Parts: C-alpha cells; sequence; structure tokens
C-alpha cells in the first residue's frame, strides 16, 4: 500500500491540446485512462493519465523537461484531489456528476466512471477537482449521505497510494 501509478500534469498551453499531449503519452508508455482539464477560470490548463504503473509513472514525470510554445508542461504524480464513490448506485451517470460538482463546487478538472462488464458490476468511481478547499466539506456531507436507506460513502483521496 503505496504506489503512484497516476500522474498530472499542469500548465498546458494552447501547443499542449488533447491531439499534442495523445502524441506524448503513447510515446511515454503504456496506459489504461487519459484526460485534459480546461479550467476556464484560470490561466493554465490540467490534465490526468492512469498509467496503473510506476515505470509509467516515471516515464511520465521524465518527459517534464521539454519546453512547448512559451509555457514549460509541469508532470508530476497525481494528488489527492481525486474523489471517489463506492457504496452509490450504477444511475450515477457521467453527466449527473458534472451537474452535482457544478452544484456543489461550480468546476472540476476530469470524470472517470467504472465499466467492468455492463453497467451492473457495482464497482466504484473516481472523478478529479481543482475545488479540493471545499471538497474537504462535501467529502465529511457526503460520507453520510442517506439514499434509499443506503449510506454514501465517497473520499477525497488516491485510492492505490
Amino acid at each position: 500500500m503505496r504506489e503512484l501509478t497516476t500522474v498530472l500534469v499542469k500548465n498546458l498551453p494552447k501547443s499542449y491540446n488533447q491531439n499534442k499531449v495523445y502524441k506524448y503519452f503513447k510515446h511515454c508508455g503504456p496506459i489504461i485512462h487519459v484526460d485534459v482539464a480546461d479550467s476556464l477560470k484560470k490561466n493554465f490548463r490540467f490534465a490526468r493519465i492512469e498509467f496503473a504503473r510506476y515505470d509509467g509513472a516515471l516515464a511520465a514525470i521524465t518527459k517534464t523537461h521539454k519546453v512547448v510554445g512559451q509555457n514549460e508542461i509541469i508532470v508530476s504524480h497525481l494528488t489527492e484531489c481525486t474523489l471517489w464513490m463506492t457504496n452509490f448506485p450504477p444511475s450515477y451517470t457521467q453527466r449527473n456528476i458534472r451537474d452535482l460538482l457544478q452544484d456543489i463546487n461550480v468546476v472540476a478538472l476530469s470524470i472517470r466512471l467504472p465499466s467492468l462488464r455492463f453497467n451492473t458490476s457495482r464497482r466504484f468511481a473516481y472523478i478529479d477537482v481543482t475545488s479540493k478547499e471545499d471538497a474537504r466539506y462535501c467529502v465529511e456531507k457526503l460520507n453520510g449521505l442517506k439514499i434509499e436507506g443506503y449510506t454514501l460513502v465517497t473520499k477525497v483521496s488516491n485510492p492505490l497510494e
């Protein structure tokens, strides 16, 4: 218990748009998932990549030392700013989360649903937000919300490290 299989990028110029980032991550390593975060409320952008490996993370982190059009991008491990739900029903559609994070925060970084088999898999779901200061309050609320007699459970930390 302690691995950094998941990395985050910061700065992200126009010059490192999704198409461009895609070129780089596939030349780093094997990867499960990849996304960017358009954070229109701030100048700098972010992105997130589930390499699912430690050697994957190093291949990303090392790739940081290449400037890209006057905005040197920053690659590191992921920080604890990921909420994830566990005890939750599958009817939490990805759209629903983008509504709910606008309703409590305003802004999110990224939003991952599970895909095991079909839908009826009772796996867990994982969402990243810049909004982490208010997320510390939201956790506390949601960690003992009631829906259909189930206590919901969420966390705001990284469930592998």
